[PDB]
């Protein structure tokens, strides 16, 4: 069977907090009132949810209001839980209230408003310095909420708002994060295809907080090499043919031995053999602002197969790609 595997920080974070913290499901939702709440327009719907800007006419503040579908509403106590638990932590979305939709009958989380900067705008005009500014601020709400046992599992822009003119950043869509308990299994079904882990698309189900340290890389090398995504899977099969044409095929087959994983045999017929690439390969004329030598040595250390040999996230604050930023 597969060698296990447990997390090289906060391990024991879930153990040490009361059962209160973590058991999720014996929480019970204080509900709030739907009418101190007006919709004004729906921002979008994704598979799990619709987004309304709205207005909480009782102190007159602007809010977003998610409201669930059926399946996202079973696990609400586990979003909520997870949502109240880091309230307040460094550039984490603010829960304000949790309310019964009447049309819906389902759950509405309200969040605090942030006026997001247009995504298509940030990625074509962020500059070098931006960069690092906000990736050492996800940083900070990666650090937390490892430290606070519990992993996002869905890190990509599209949950990361940024206020630009005010340089405010949050991380939002809390949906997927689960609380890390070492030994535990968990689903290889979550996060979006370019920002998979190694771990996932390999079905190697005793994962932990490094799964976000991979998804923060895969979004950094799409914006500082101009290439996105920049691992550009077809399929969750090709997703991994990507990865190893890059990282190669030689650290694969130790990342797979080391665990006792067997791959697919499927792969037979599409993985081939791979060298691993140095990172320079990527740079061009038209990326070469948006790269330096610690850009591309800290990608070196959350880009890994192995997820116990990747930066954590406090270690990856301390990198000299960010001494740059002003603290
Ligand atoms: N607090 C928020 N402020 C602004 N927009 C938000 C907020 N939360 C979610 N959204 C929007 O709804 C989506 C949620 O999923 C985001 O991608 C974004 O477009
Ligand atoms: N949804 C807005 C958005 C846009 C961008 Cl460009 C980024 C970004 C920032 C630094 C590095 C990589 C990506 C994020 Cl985190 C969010
Ligand atoms: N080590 C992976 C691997 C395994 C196999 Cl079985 C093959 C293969 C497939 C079809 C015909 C002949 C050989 C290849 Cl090319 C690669
Ligand atoms: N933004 C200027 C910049 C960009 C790059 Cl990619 C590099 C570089 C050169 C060779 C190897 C590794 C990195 C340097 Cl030294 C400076």
């Amino acid at each position: 069977g597969p060698v296990p595997s447990r997390a090289r920080v906060y391990t024991d974070v879930n153990t040490h907090r009361p059962s209160e913290y973590w058991d999720y499901e014996s929480h019970v939702v204080e509900w709030g009132n739907q009418d101190d709440y007006q919709l004004v327009r729906k921002l979008g719907r994704g598979k799990y949810s619709e987004v309304f800007e709205a207005i909480n006419i009782t102190n007159n503040e602007k809010v977003v209001v998610k409201i669930l579908k059926p399946v996202a509403a079973a696990k609400i106590k586990r979003e909520i839980k997870i949502l109240e638990n880091l309230r307040g932590g460094p550039n984490i979305i603010t829960l304000a209230d949790i309310v019964k939709d009447p049309v819906s009958r389902t759950p509405a989380l309200v969040f605090e408003h942030v006026n997001n900067t247009d995504f298509k705008q940030l990625y074509q005009t962020l500059t070098d310095y931006d960069i690092r500014f906000y990736m050492y601020e996800i940083l900070k709400a990666l650090d937390y909420c490892h430290s606070m046992g519990i992993m996002h599992r869905d890190v990509k822009p599209h949950n990361v708002m940024i206020d630009h003119e005010h340089r405010k950043l949050r991380l939002i869509d809390w949906g997927l994060a689960e609380f890390y308990h070492p030994g535990q299994e968990y689903n290889v079904r979550v996060a979006s295809r370019y920002f998979k882990g190694p771990e996932l698309l390999v079905d190697y189900q005793m994962y932990d907080y490094s799964l976000d340290m991979w998804s923060l890389g895969c979004m950094l090398a799409s914006m500082i090499f101009r290439k996105e995504p920049f691992f550009h899977g077809h399929d969750n099969y090709d997703q991994l043919v990507r990865i190893a044409k890059v990282l190669g095929t030689e650290d694969l087959y130790d990342y797979i031995d080391k665990y006792n994983i067997e791959l697919d045999p499927r792969f037979n017929d599409i993985l081939g053999r791979h060298s691993r690439k140095r990172w320079e390969r990527f740079v061009h004329s038209e990326n070469q602002h948006l790269v330096s030598p610690e850009a591309l040595d800290f990608l070196d250390k959350l880009l890994r197969y192995d997820h116990q040999s990747r930066l954590t996230a406090r270690e990856a604050m301390e990198h000299p790609y960010f001494y740059t930023v002003v603290k």
